[PDB]
């Protein structure tokens, strides 16, 4: 079947817009959630594809300002929101009669994979979740946290007087990274490299919103929702130590997949067929279909 | 002098009211931040007649949703947001023309201790910070929280539909206590006793936003901003505990002041002039009046 375009009202009432990738038949569902300050418009539609393919109903958006989704500042990235917004995602999902209502699952790459853990967290109506390479910290060095935190106290008075929101770049002109932004600058160019397009700056109220939010204080909430984790073994965007602390923080039911010899992203180029083969299988067993 | 209406605008968008108690002349200022689920009312507003009779302009205002203020859902606490509102708070003290802008202190009881710790651990535009009893955690029994996290849930999907929000009481007709309202329903009679009103319900949001609150997480971010701790020995309330282990989180300079064989607010029929006097103590010697 073909793709549609779909939109959503959340509850702080903004719409949120994505595609529709529906299966042949009434079964089960996902709704996947992309990378950091990335649309849904990159590497997810084909693995959308594949899921539809295997009789999932796929629902693929753009968070809150990002893509073609409403919401000011842009690129103005807030994991509680975004967590929240999944709810909102599931209450939609469930009135489409493709969807069993006890077959729907959470599937997140990179902080999509933060977001949806933390919804797993809170959600019971969801039956299962997917975290691939999730991001877990973007901290940084906690010790130039002190700029950063400034520049978002100016923002907040700058727009109190009709000033535009403040934006940091993924790199600075004389060639440094701001505190937090490392996997931003690293997969930039990457991404831009194969022909994907990336906003290359970020609100500075991000690292604001970040430092009050820690997943490990919430991943202990998700069981008893069976929960995967697929984690890049040479991930050096996202920590392989960082992703495998947070699966060491959940409770069982949890599955973890270590992709042997992948990054963050090179894993695009190796046996995908038997990645989500995995996940599929992970899907059949615990939502039973 | 007498106290004034006042009121300022957030970020985002809401009008916050509270009183003002303008010192003589020009000097320091002190924001003040009330209890859980607590408007201005109750105990602040002498205790800031008091800091003001000590030459210290004082602002007192209702949190979001709370009392005269806007915000909707009522009586829905969001700690970051009510942390981020302090920040515009700073801002709206600094911006009027009545106080010495680098002499602009923090004041919280309860839970509004927590907002101040928060809000200190972010701006460093305040000169300093004073928690009496804050509120560390409202977990509560952890395996008790799948009961109200599921109301959420269904809150956000019927408020979607047009229903009005949900709320919980802080005793069930059953006499039981919902999960994170012990605090809550033990202070209530009390206040209620003498004469305080007190609104008896919470939004079943509440619950859900806290359990992403943490201030552990970012209180080691309070430093260099001086810090004073007061702590009931006797908190049955928020545990004495708690308290303690939240300040042993905390760096230098931060100072600890015990409430000998006092509880969570019965200090309150103590010497509170010579509690007042150690506060007073602490400002002077950090903001330099
Ligand atoms: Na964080
Ligand atoms: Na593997
Ligand atoms: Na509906
Ligand atoms: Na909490």
């Amino acid at each position: 079947l073909p793709r549609s375009d779909v939109e959503f009202t959340t509850l702080d009432g903004l719409t949120l817009r994505g595609w529709l990738f529906p299966a042949s038949q009434r079964g089960p569902a996902l709704i996947m959630s992309p990378g950091f300050n990335m649309p849904k418009d990159a590497i997810l539609p084909d693995i959308a594809k594949w899921f539809q393919e295997h009789g999932i109903t796929c629902l693929l958006y753009d968070p809150r300002g990002i893509g073609a989704s409403d919401g000011e500042p842009r690129n103005d990235i807030d994991a509680r929101q975004q967590a929240e917004h999944l709810h909102d995602a599931v209450t939609w999902f469930k009135e489409n009669p493709l969807v069993n209502e006890k077959q729907i699952a959470l599937w997140g790459l990179c902080f999509g994979g933060n977001v949806t853990l933390a919804a797993a967290a809170f959600d019971k109506r969801v039956a299962a979740a997917i975290a691939v390479a999730p991001l877990i910290d973007s901290t940084g060095n906690p010790e130039r946290r002190q700029p950063i935190l400034e520049l978002a106290m100016h923002d907040r008075a700058s727009r109190l007087d009709g000033e535009e929101p403040m934006y940091l770049p993924y790199v600075n002109e004389d060639g440094s990274i701001p505190n937090g932004l490392q996997l931003a600058a690293e997969m930039m160019p990457a991404l831009e490299r194969l022909g994907i397009p990336v906003e290359n700056r970020i609100s500075v109220q991000t690292y604001y919103k970040s430092l009050s939010w820690n997943i490990l204080n919430v991943v202990q909430y998700i069981s008893p929702t069976p929960a995967m984790m697929v984690t890049p073994e040479l991930d050096v965007s996202c920590p392989t130590e960082d992703q495998l602390n947070c699966f060491e923080h959940m409770k069982e039911p949890k599955e973890l997949d270590i992709l042997k010899g992948k990054g963050h992203l090179d894993w695009v180029f190796g046996d995908v067929e038997s990645i989500l083969n995995r996940q599929l299988d992970f899907l059949k067993r615990h939502m039973a279909f």
